[PDB]
Order: structure tokens, then C-alpha cells, then sequence
């Protein structure tokens, strides 16, 4: 058993704010922007070891990671970003932060209640989808 059990599981998206002003700030453009924002994903999240894998489905990408806590990864993100990400556990959080072309973004995954509750910040600009257990 690992604290990061509390992850592990098979999640829907039940709520969303802020998403299309969190996706200008990162870049994307108008058009991913309106369909991406219509996606109702799956998130799943498994332990393997040391390999954390999460996997987001929806009917625009699916999209999977595997990594290991502290250890950099290449990443192509839904919006087709080249970036450099490292995943930590900072007291608990999921901490996830995405490198490219001088510029950052961190997305926190937290268990709140029954909720993954994932904040999404890029400069000024926080974006919070709230999933539940499938
Ligand atoms: O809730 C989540 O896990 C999060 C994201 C998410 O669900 N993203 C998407 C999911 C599907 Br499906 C399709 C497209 C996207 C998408 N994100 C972006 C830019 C903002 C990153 N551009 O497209 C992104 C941040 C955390
Ligand atoms: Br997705």
C-alpha cells in the first residue's frame, strides 16, 4: 500500500470552471479550445511499482503518461505542446508542472471528500475540474 492509492481508480468529469480561459492563457486555439471544452473525460490512474500511469479518454484524444515521482518526462499534451513535465507528491498533492518555450504551467491533482479535485493555473489564470468515481 502507498498513500497514492487514494488516486488509484477510474474518474469522471463531473465539473468544470474557468477551462476555455486556463486553455487561452496555455495557448490553444479557438477551435480545440470549443472542443476540447466540450470533453467529458475519464481520468484512470494506476500503480505499477514505482510507474504511476494516468490515462485521460475522451471522444476528442486519448492521451496516457507513465512516470515516476521526481523523474522528468517528454510530454505531448492534448493540445500537441512539446513540454518538459516532472510529477511530485508535495503533503499529498499530485504536482504536475509542464515546461516549454520559456513558459510554465502546473496542474495539482488532490483528493477532497469523494472528489479528485484538479486546479489548473497558468499565470494569473486558475481553471478547477472536479471528478467522481465513475
Ligand atoms: O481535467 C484534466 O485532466 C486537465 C486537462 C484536460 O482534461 N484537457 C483536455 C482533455 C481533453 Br479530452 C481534450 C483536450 C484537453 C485539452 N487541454 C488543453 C490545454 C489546457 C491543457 N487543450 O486540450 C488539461 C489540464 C488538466
Ligand atoms: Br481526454
Amino acid at each position: 500500500g502507498s498513500h497514492m492509492d487514494a488516486f488509484v481508480g477510474t474518474w469522471k468529469l463531473v465539473s468544470s470552471e474557468n477551462f476555455d480561459d486556463y486553455m487561452k492563457e496555455v495557448g490553444v486555439g479557438f477551435a480545440t479550445r470549443k472542443v476540447a471544452g466540450m470533453a467529458k473525460p475519464n481520468m484512470i490512474i494506476s500503480v505499477n511499482g514505482d510507474v504511476i500511469t494516468i490515462k485521460s479518454e475522451s471522444t476528442f484524444k486519448n492521451t496516457e503518461i507513465s512516470f515516476i515521482l521526481g523523474q522528468e518526462f517528454d510530454e505531448v499534451t492534448a493540445d500537441d505542446r512539446k513540454v518538459k513535465s516532472t510529477i511530485t507528491l508535495d503533503g499529498g498533492v499530485l504536482v504536475h508542472v509542464q515546461k516549454w518555450d520559456g513558459k510554465s504551467t502546473t496542474i495539482k491533482r488532490k483528493r477532497e471528500d469523494d472528489k479528485l479535485v484538479v486546479e489548473c493555473v497558468m499565470k494569473g489564470v486558475t481553471s478547477t475540474r472536479v471528478y467522481e468515481r465513475a
